[PDB]
């Protein structure tokens, strides 16, 4: 329930006051998740999915605050409206949950219990919405609207085991698909969602199939594990300042920059690399003066990678290529690709990791062709004669090849072939020739750009790529082999 604790500091009449919320909660043995998300919940509905002050709605206020070029109203996060909210949920569970029924061996939770709690949620959701709307994240949602998208069902379930008294149930993420994680060591998994549009109903099952199966959906096993601050933080990062397509709430990314420093501080985006490559876009945007540099914040979160992730992660490297990109950096963005890249190759293209195929398709087929033609546009009256670029970009086309070996289903298409011969022509023979294609003479320590193709395709490539003249029959028929 409501504690005196909690209660003090509302109502909410700004950025701040959410901010002073959170900070206090976070400080608590166990921040409750239900209220947090709630709150961001009602904040973001006002600010973002109906900006329209009500005009018959009593009890409702809105607080005006000056703006950085007029008036601002925030909505005013009554205690008597969360409080309501938080009543309904609280309810909703325990009078649907009987904890008698289920056995508490040690306070650990029983598999039983995780379904039917997972079931709860599942079965109360609306019978047709679209799935990817904006706005259907928050425990505000679930209540108000009975509308929740797929990682929401997920963090929902986890939210609602907290309420129950259940402390060893976990959210778990990877970098596309949520899940749950409990048991007397933590290791035991449960699907609580769906993944995709029409891949089949997963939920009650293990995720082991997943891990063994070595797709990027389950990063192979090191995927993250959740505590109740790491719980917090992704829901700071599920914050959608989308008011249209074009347009985005400045409450809403001020208060999300806010939240993310306060949880970084604590030390609690350590483990969430993708967090700190959020906090990097928020900082490129509107920096606050005296945080670090965007691109100090896009390694550290590659860094975390490294350290906890065994660097299986993708988007951190993804994060860091966008900014250098944004910035028309092309080498750098060209190097974080090709690191992109050396991450993919030792996983295994599978149907359900569609979204990371879209994004390494749109980068090879349509960003990285368009930031070479712009390149040599620039020319006629400089990164086209760097030689480490053309390093970089084979690299880039080495892990991608090297994923697509031991895949059920092929990766490389005709599609991907013309802009392979497309992009190695925007570099004039004399700077292809400067990069030296060598397997290695002698390996280990006793007491011209060098790059080691690890894919068969690259390797049975090296000297067609390399030559003055490109035979775009033998390049393309050997890709798509
Ligand atoms: C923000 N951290 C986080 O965990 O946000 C959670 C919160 C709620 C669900 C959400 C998420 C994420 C969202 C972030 N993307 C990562 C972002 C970073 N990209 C990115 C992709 C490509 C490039 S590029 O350089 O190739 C490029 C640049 C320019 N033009 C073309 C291409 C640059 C940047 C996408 C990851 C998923 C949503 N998701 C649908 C389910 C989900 C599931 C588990 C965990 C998180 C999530």
């Amino acid at each position: 329930g409501l504690k005196a604790a909690q209660k003090t500091l509302f109502p909410l009449r700004s950025i701040d006051d959410v901010v002073r919320l959170f900070a206090a909660e976070l400080g608590r043995e166990e921040p409750d998740l239900v209220l947090l998300s709630l709150v961001l919940g009602f904040v973001e509905h006002f600010l973002a999915v109906n900006r329209v002050i009500p005009t018959n709605v009593p009890e409702l206020t809105f607080q005006p605050s000056p703006a950085p070029d007029g008036l601002t109203y925030f909505p005013v996060a009554d205690l008597s409206i969360i409080a309501a909210l938080y009543a309904r949920f609280t309810a909703q569970i325990r009078g649907a949950v009987d904890l008698s029924l289920y056995p508490r061996e040690g306070g650990v939770s029983s598999r039983e219990l995780v379904k039917k709690v997972s079931d709860v949620i599942w079965n109360s959701l609306s019978r047709s919405y679209f799935k990817d709307r904006a706005h259907i994240q928050s425990l505000f949602s679930f209540i108000t609207g009975t509308k929740l998208d797929s990682s929401g069902v997920a963090f929902a379930v986890v939210g609602a085991c907290q309420a129950l008294g259940l402390r060893d149930v976990h959210l778990a993420l990877s970098e596309d698909h949520a899940w749950v994680v409990f048991g007397p060591n933590g290791e035991q998994t449960a699907e609580v969602t769906w993944h995709g549009k029409g891949n089949e109903d997963r939920r009650g099952q293990t995720v082991n199939a997943g891990v063994a199966e070595r797709s990027w959906l389950y990063l192979k096993g090191s995927y993250m594990r959740c505590d109740r601050k790491m719980e917090v933080a992704f829901m700071v990062c599920a914050i959608n300042p989308s008011i249209d397509l074009h347009t985005d709430s400045l409450e809403l990314l001020q208060l999300q920059q806010k939240l993310l420093w306060l949880l970084y501080d604590l030390g609690h985006l350590e483990r969430y690399p993708m967090a700190l490559g959020n906090l990097a876009d928020l900082e490129e945007l509107e920096p606050t003066p005296g945080r670090p540099d965007p691109l100090t914040l896009y390694h550290k979160g590659i860094a975390s990678a490294k350290t906890y992730y065994r660097d299986e992660h993708i988007y951190p490297y993804m994060y860091l290529a966008g900014y250098h990109c944004r910035n028309r950096n092309v080498r750098e963005a060209l190097q974080a690709w090709a690191d992109t890249a050396t991450v993919i190759q030792d996983y295994n293209y599978c149907r359900e990791d569609e979204e990371i195929y879209k994004e390494f398709f749109e980068v090879a087929n349509d960003v990285i062709p368009n930031l070479l033609k712009e390149a040599a546009s620039l020319l006629e009256a400089s990164a086209l004669q760097d030689p480490e670029c053309f390093a970089h970009l084979l690299r880039f086309y080495d892990g991608i090849c090297k994923w697509e070996e031991g895949s059920p289903t092929p990766v490389l298409h005709v599609g991907w072939a013309t802009f392979l011969v497309q992009s190695l022509g925007r570099f004039e023979g004399q700077v292809r020739q400067k990069v030296r294609i060598v397997s290695g003479t002698v390996a280990g320590t006793a007491r011209g750009p060098v790059l080691t193709f690890q894919s068969e395709k690259m390797k049975g490539m090296k000297e067609l790529l390399v030559a003055t003249k490109i035979n775009s029959s033998a390049i393309k028929l050997q890709l798509t082999a």
